[PDB]
């Protein structure tokens, strides 16, 4: 077998604030590389119960989980062993702005991400801070090369309770630790979902789906 199986392990901490709420959150799972399927379990360590909505996490709890074509290099599992970094900033519609950055590294066949996440100017009286947010939409990214590194793109969307909708704007920077043939630009589509274990969100359980596909 190669560096990537076709089911992986996941290994998770995120360390984070948002609007001066500190919290430290835990995560194992697995996943299909090859199927782009990846399940998270998340438990909240320090900082319980979360005082905002736990959309605003989900997205930072691993592109190695993509199904990928034959005919566009695949610069997230070229990276492993040595694996990957990535820097993400998402621009909220109410002026709210989520920073985070993680590194992804592989021991055996587990993946460990090591994630720092910082919010803030979020609303007080919003949906994040009030927790009216119901997930986030299908979303389409594309994938584009600047400075030699991969980049992504959404115009993204969070659902409200009531049926309404909070304009998001993800920017993110992919590094491989190592040289890898760089794709031409592509999308992939995402769909992500949030299925909780109880009340306060302590324990709740993230499903990904991401699938690439050419220009």
């Amino acid at each position: 077998s190669g560096v990537i199986k076709p089911d992986m392990k996941i290994k998770l901490k995120m360390e984070g604030n948002v609007n001066g709420y500190a919290f430290v959150i835990e995560g194992e799972g697995e996943g299909k590389p090859y199927d782009g399927t990846n399940t998270i379990n998340l438990e909240v360590k320090e900082g319980a119960p979360l005082p905002f909505s736990y959309d605003i996490l989900t997205t930072a709890f691993n592109r190695a989980f993509t199904k990928y074509p034959d005919d566009i290099p695949n610069y997230f599992k070229q990276s492993f062993p040595e694996g990957y970094s990535w820097e993400r900033t998402m621009t909220f519609e109410d002026k709210g702005i989520v920073k985070v950055k993680s590194d992804i590294s592989l021991e055996e066949d587990s993946f460990i991400y090591e994630i720092y996440l910082k919010g803030e100017n979020f609303p007080p009286n919003g949906p994040v801070m009030q927790k009216k947010t119901t997930g986030w939409d299908a979303s389409t990214e594309r994938m584009y090369v600047r400075d030699g590194v991969l980049k992504g793109d959404v115009k993204h969307k969070l659902l409200l309770e009531g049926g309404g909708y909070y304009r998001v704007d993800f920017k993110t920077i992919y590094r491989a630790k190592k040289a890898v043939k760089l794709p031409d630009y592509h999308f992939v589509d995402h769909r992500i979902e949030c299925l909780n274990h109880d009340k306060d969100h302590n324990k709740v359980t993230v499903y990904e789906s991401a699938v690439a596909r050419n220009s």
